[PDB]
């Protein structure tokens, strides 16, 4: 309750689109997803739902936090903050409000918030082929989605004070863990398209079928009752996730741009590492001697973003941020001057 006044005011528009959350990284000092974490789990009345103590969410945030590297350029706690802000802005519009419960909204918070904790700043491939002891943990497979998954468990369920889950009746939690460990996973790469094609096929296609035929009070209830099923909001938590994670193209221009360094910078390390302990380059293009960040940005923005949020945008309605992916297309478009 009782914030700083610079802090308190970096966070006063979080239910906008445009939000400064470098602002808020600069303020917090480093601390952004507990502050925000805080009142976005009070603004949703999580801790109503599980019966935590503002105390025991406090202490929650504090160790995941503390778990990501302030060390990382894209991969810390502000992308985790940044990832909840989008999360919450995708639960509060109308199709989704109207189409997931409760217990869904929970999970993806969560989910968001604890979705990348202890990154070290590397790729699934670079620990495989360095055979780092999380590779070898797990065996190869969705490597650091299993890590951020099992480790938010074992500091949430490992101490009393940071339980968030420990007033919460038998079959709930079995639900709510179930929800946010599948959230977490979708997240991996190698199932991008996989998660992308079943959400087409399932959702919008079928939706689209039923919108032709009127406006109905009786269509609107088969539509209802086809996408409130248990496996279509499944499909739509995916999606939510999958499109919050990577939100940062479609964000306002001068954000766009930040997180565009951030995450070069970040692969750039990794190539530096590659050559010098001499490891397959898995990621070649991205070498801070030759990179092209605009032109990489587009590549990155015509091969996952373009489809994925043509999709979720046709679902949700969500004006602002493909005007402002194409805004930003067009800056990384215009830079070239060759
Ligand atoms: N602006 C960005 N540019 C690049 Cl080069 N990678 C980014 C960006 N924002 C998140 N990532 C991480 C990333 C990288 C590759 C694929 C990816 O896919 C999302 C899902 F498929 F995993 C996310
Ligand atoms: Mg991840
Ligand atoms: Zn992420």
């Amino acid at each position: 309750d009782d914030v700083p006044p610079r802090i308190a005011r970096a966070m006063e528009n979080e239910e906008y689109w445009d939000f400064d959350i470098f602002e808020l990284e600069a303020a917090t000092h480093n601390r952004p997803l507990i502050y925000l974490g805080l009142k976005m789990f009070a603004r949703f009345g999580i801790c109503e739902f599980l019966h935590c103590s503002e105390s025991t969410l406090r202490s929650w945030l504090q160790i995941i936090e503390a778990n990501y590297h302030s060390s990382n350029p894209y991969h810390n706690s502000t992308h985790s903050a940044d990832v909840l802000h989008a999360t919450a802005y995708f639960l509060s519009k109308e199709r989704i409000k109207e189409t997931l419960d409760p217990i869904d909204e929970v999970a993806a918070l969560i989910a968001a918030t604890i979705h990348d904790v202890d990154h070290p700043g590397r790729t699934n491939s670079f620990l495989c082929n360095a055979g780092s002891e999380l590779a070898i943990l797990y065996n190869d497979t969705a490597v650091l989605e299993s890590h951020h998954a099992a480790l938010a468990f074992q500091l949430t369920t490992g101490d009393d004070k940071c339980n968030i889950f420990k007033n919460m009746e038998r079959n709930d939690y079995r639900t709510l863990r179930q929800g946010i460990i599948d959230m977490v996973l979708a997240t991996e790469m190698t199932k991008h398209f996989e998660h992308v094609n079943k959400f087409v096929n399932s959702i919008n296609k079928p939706l689209a079928t039923l919108e032709e035929n009127g406006e109905t009070d009786k269509n609107q209830e088969v539509i209802n009752t086809m996408l409130r099923t248990p496996e279509n909001r499944t499909l739509i938590k995916r999606m939510l996730i999958k499109c919050a994670d990577v939100s940062n193209p479609c964000r306002p221009l001068q954000y766009c741009i930040e997180w565009a360094a951030r995450i070069s910078e970040e692969y750039f390390s990794q190539t530096d590492e590659e050559k010098q302990q001499g490891l397959p380059v898995v990621m070649p293009v991205f070498d801070r001697n030759t990179c092209s960040i605009p032109k990489s940005q587009i590549s990155f923005i015509d091969y996952f973003i373009t489809d994925m949020f043509d999709a979720w945008d046709a679902f949700v309605d969500l004006p602002d941020l493909m005007q402002h992916l194409d805004n930003n297309f067009k800056y990384w478009k215009g830079l070239d001057e060759m």
